């Protein structure tokens, strides 16, 4: 898929930064962040989430029904963040905040 045409609100630098973080936490190297990998990510960032909380984070952006996060789903988190669509202090809000990738340009 082409992230550059699908997510025109982000510069190529920003998309590559997001790719850097995505790859860092896809420990399995399969191109997805699954529930267990996302559990570890939230722990490492210092904001651990419950079983079902993590499932709901994935559900919110998993528009392709992978039951895990593709890179498209990951970018969608930042799109929702940048557009004010995430619930205040929700798991996805916290992920985007603690990622250190600034989308509040
Ligand atoms: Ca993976």
């Amino acid at each position: 898929f082409n992230p550059y045409t699908e997510f025109k609100e982000f510069s190529r630098k920003q998309i590559k930064d997001m790719e850097k973080m995505f790859k860092q936490y896809d420990a399995g190297r399969d191109g997805f962040i699954d529930l267990m990998e996302l559990k570890l990510m939230m722990e490492k960032l210092g904001a651990p989430q419950t079983h079902l909380g993590l499932k709901n984070m994935i559900k919110e952006v998993d528009e392709d029904f992978d039951s895990k996060l593709s890179f498209r789903a990951f970018l969608l988190i930042f799109r929702k963040a940048a557009a004010g669509e995430l619930q205040e202090d929700s798991g996805l809000c916290v992920l985007a905040r603690l990622s250190e990738i600034d989308v509040s340009s």
